[PDB]
C-alpha cells in the first residue's frame, strides 16, 4: 500500500510517506500530519 498519506492513522515515527511526521493529539487519534 505504498506509504502512509496524511489523515491516516500511524504509530510514533511510523513509516510515513516523507512530508508527514507521524504526529497526533493522542494515541487513539494518532494520524500522519504534514508540515
Amino acid at each position: 500500500k505504498g506509504c502512509i498519506k496524511e489523515g491516516k492513522w500511524c504509530p510514533k515515527t511510523a513509516p510515513c510517506c516523507r512530508p508527514l511526521q507521524c504526529k497526533g493529539p493522542s494515541p487513539k487519534q494518532k494520524k500522519c500530519t504534514k508540515v
